[PDB]
């Protein structure tokens, strides 16, 4: 009888599915976690076009497992306590059409035995802290990596060191240390455990998909360090830029988080409303919240200029500078400038034409834009002290201009006629050269 | 953005000042502690005649600090977590007229760096147990002493060993062990932490002031052992007697607490309604509650008789006994007696006149007052077996009286005529001498 | 042994004694958390400070500030050169303030002395806040009045053959009416091409007080830069500063270098 099986539970941790007579006894009601988990189930089931195979690690009394089988999922629940699995099976038998199996076993051994494709979604709620406590953080990171490797999505509720109990002392400094080796992760909620006032965060993690409520797609590779608060995911015709505003440990000062926030926000604003006369990459999706923000854009051909420079690849500096200057002059005509023209913000296509790819540093108002013209000289010099004729003649001409006349329209016009300009080395000069060489050091 | 800073808090311990959208998330609402702390702020600000400088140690999200700056305080809040201070500063910036500064730092180092007069009030709520746990009880006592030394008042909420967590084991037996080296302390409330059913006591502590809601004054010295449940504070024209009914450890049996309670209560009753014919010290303030009671009296000139006896000072036993007997006879005429006439209850002024200074042992009804007359002989003998003529003749005369006639009016009358009384050594006597000598041993 | 006492506010070595246990003597220190205790000056103080804006301590009493410099410090803390510079600055400050130049309001000197370990100077206390604090705590400042008043005092010093080698925000105090004055005279000098370097730093000062110069500050600097170098001095700097609204617009000229050299200087 169910009555007996429930009584023999060491703890009624969860609601007993279909049996509200124990709801008052359950440590956690599970309705809040279930609301969120069913939303994510539906998103992923919609994306894949079918009901999911779900793995429930430390499934306890089966509530999540049965609740998803109720919606058509095929589920396997694992728990190392016989008493818990006895209840899960007795509940499944009351619901014979649910495709639900339960097994006694250890999460560590199950994860080692998993095969990729067997399960689409795994859930691990409030269980990994027990594995941390007995086996340490590094083994848990590897288990969670494998779990992500073999599924399409993982949902974790993770206990945290701020919880007031003795086992909190063995927890990592931040729960994100258990998952940050995985490719994609997002905080999706925080839940009251009824053990204390400290809530547990729930994360959605994937090694195969971008999972954003509006955009759910496989990616084939990703990157953290460009050229660690920013991650880039590459799919067939998209790049998803994912910025963390909220990072663990020291990592971001207040100012840096706000700048992550500012840049991504500014980039979204510009790209959703670009200026006429400028070909901006197209925007497929975007959003922001307290922890992070994201932007999914069309994927552009080419390589990042700084990589080409680092990997000593052959470059046409004329075509790169010409094309970039042309786009900068067109921006300026529409009252836009870019505050940070550097090799890692420039992409060069197969025909050696260049374009900006980060619009975080775009600005709309201001003497000016004289400073930006100055840095652009450094850019030029780093792209190559190092300027042969007629690049040097170009710069010398700019330097002879009154400063109120410095702007990107002028820079471009002089650049186009640089072969006609007088020879800098024939003049006393000589300072423009030394100031940028010191700048280009500085 | 505030949203991001709040999300990055390891814990939302407190209400976020001005932002009730996180009140449901806060571990503690802080309104109960704040009600009490603002009352004490006002009392001390009233006494000093000005807005206060306040130090908030382990200030977390700044709630107490901002709430007091709102009332005109100048505040500095200290916390060792960067995330907490980032939120405090962002909140202060929403309230630019608040004089509020926040710094990342360790309480131990801040206390060492404090200067006397820099802050009037320091608050340390639920933070010292963390310092106990890492550095031990003795270092925390010294830190708290210095904090009291450099401020006018300190408010502490202290965690206690009855809390059910592993760190409770490192706590002192009683939270008062962290503060009882400070001069003045009083329990002002007890608060629910939401971690468990065990509340934390809040103490008001000072090394410079008596801080009683009705009486708020500097003192220039204090004393525990007269001539440890009783403390005396001396200010310019007052003495404040402070009795603990509730003491830590074994210290007071039930009967002793009740006797502390009884004596102070009895003293208040007598002094607020003294008998005509008796100059009683005047009463400036008084009150009692579950933990303790206090009485502020006019300060009397002179020295305590027992000190004079111990420090072998010159005394006039005639004038001391005469003056004391005169006051005892006047009490008796009004139906009052003192149950405990001893050197430590008697004060002697510069002209060698004596008076009682503790009225805890005053009584109003009863064969009697024969026992008291007997002890008074011991008193006499200890003030000096040891009686020369005519003191011995005085006592001998009293002993020849039928016992129903023994009382302080008789004692006084015979004392005044003692030079005329017959010589005891000429009589068989001899017993009155031996009984008191054995009594005076006993 | 100073590690046992350096957390206390005021301390001074007053002697060293033979113990008769060995040839190593024991130092005797006089320590206080409430008073400056110098044989000539014995007064309560109500607050003190080590790091300005750890070999220098400042004590504040009712109408005084006592500057206390350690020449002899524990541990690594001061190299030989640094102790000598502590010694030099305090000595130089005492000399200047006890004999100030006419045309310059110098803070008054109440007491002073030096010995092997340290030196001290007790001065009148000036109203106002240190400029660098105001800058750090983003307080409202009038850069015109600050620069005007400072330049006026620098020009008057120069007329008497005095210059200040280290005009920086932490050496300047600004009163309630936004007038500024120097408060550290350790870096005062009396002889020398010159004072051209000092005029150059003063541009950095200016720029840090705000790359960052709007008109007519930029026009001021541009005018100075067009001057032959033998003409650079604080009298000139002040005169051009007072007429800066009339000077030609720098942005209308090729310039442009004075701007870039100070911006690199102001980084450097
Ligand atoms: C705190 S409960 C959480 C239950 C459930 N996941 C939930 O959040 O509603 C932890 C569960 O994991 C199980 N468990 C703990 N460690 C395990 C392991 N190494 N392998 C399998 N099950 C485990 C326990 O038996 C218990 O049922
Ligand atoms: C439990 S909370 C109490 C917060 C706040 N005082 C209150 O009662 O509302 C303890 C706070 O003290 C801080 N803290 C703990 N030890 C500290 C130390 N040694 N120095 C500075 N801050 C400390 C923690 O960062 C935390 O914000
Ligand atoms: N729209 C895009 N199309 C292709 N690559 C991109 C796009 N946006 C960013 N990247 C790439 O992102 C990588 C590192 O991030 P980022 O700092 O954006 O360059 C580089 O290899 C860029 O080429
Ligand atoms: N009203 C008072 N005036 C002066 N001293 C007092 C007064 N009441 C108590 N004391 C002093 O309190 C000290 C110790 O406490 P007690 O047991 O009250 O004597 C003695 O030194 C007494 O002289
Ligand atoms: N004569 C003075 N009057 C007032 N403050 C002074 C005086 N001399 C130095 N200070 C203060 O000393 C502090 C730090 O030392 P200093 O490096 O001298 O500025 C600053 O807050 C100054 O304002
Ligand atoms: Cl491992
Ligand atoms: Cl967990
Ligand atoms: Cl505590």
């Amino acid at each position: 009888d169910l009555n007996t099986l429930v009584s023999e539970l060491p703890e009624i941790y969860q609601t007993i599915f279909g049996h509200p007579e124990w709801d008052g006894d359950a440590a956690r009601d599970c309705n809040q976690r279930l609301d969120l988990i069913t939303e994510q189930y539906d998103n992923l089931s919609r994306a894949l076009g079918r009901p999911l195979n779900v793995l429930d690690l430390g499934c306890a009394q089966g509530f999540f497992s049965l609740s998803l089988a109720s919606k058509g999922a095929t589920i396997v629940g694992i728990d190392f306590q016989q008493e818990n699995i006895n209840v899960c099976r007795a509940l499944a038998e009351e619901n014979p059409d649910f495709a639900a199996e339960f097994r006694v076993g250890r999460i560590e051994e199950v994860i080692a035995a998993l095969e990729e494709g067997e399960f689409d979604l795994a859930i691990g709620l409030s269980v990994f802290h027990h594995i941390v406590h007995l086996h340490g953080i590094d083994e848990v990171k590897r288990l969670l990596s494998r779990l992500a490797d073999v599924t399409q999505a993982v949902i974790l509720e993770l206990a945290v060191k701020e919880e007031p109990f003795y086992w909190g002392v063995s927890q990592p400094d931040d729960p994100r240390e258990l998952i940050e080796q995985c490719a994609f992760y997002r905080l999706i909620g925080e839940f009251d455990t009824h053990l204390s006032p400290v809530p547990r965060p729930m994360y959605l993690v994937s090694n195969h998909r971008v999972l954003i409520n509006d955009f759910n797609q496989p990616f084939q590779h990703w990157q953290n360090q460009p050229y660690r608060s920013r991650r880039y995911f590459f799919g067939e015709d998209y790049v998803c830029k994912f910025f963390y505003y909220d990072m663990p440990h020291g990592i971001l000062t207040a100012e840096e988080s706000q700048r992550n926030k500012y840049e991504l926000h500014n980039e979204i604003k510009f790209l959703t409303q670009p200026p006429a006369g400028f070909d901006a990459p197209a925007v497929l999706a975007h959003g922001e919240n307290a922890q992070s923000g994201w932007l999914v854009m069309e994927k552009l051909p080419g390589r990042l200029l700084s990589d080409m420079l680092a990997a000593g690849e052959e470059i046409d500096r004329e075509k790169i500078l010409g094309s970039l200057l042309r786009s900068l002059a067109a921006l300026e005509k529409q009252g836009f400038w870019h505050d940070d023209v550097r090799p890692w913000n420039v992409m060069v296509d197969a025909r050696q034409h260049a374009r900006l790819i980060d619009f975080g540093s775009i600005v709309t108002t201001p003497s000016w834009p004289t400073n930006l013209v100055q840095s652009f000289f450094v850019f030029v010099n780093e792209l190559f002290f190092n300027l042969p004729q007629p690049w040097s003649n170009w710069l010398y001409a700019v330097w002879q201009e009154p400063v109120e006349r410095w702007n990107f329209v002028l820079l471009l016009a002089l650049f186009e006629k640089k072969a006609k300009l007088p020879s800098a080395e024939q003049q006393r000069g000589a300072t423009e050269q030394w100031i940028i060489a010191q700048e280009t050091v500085l």
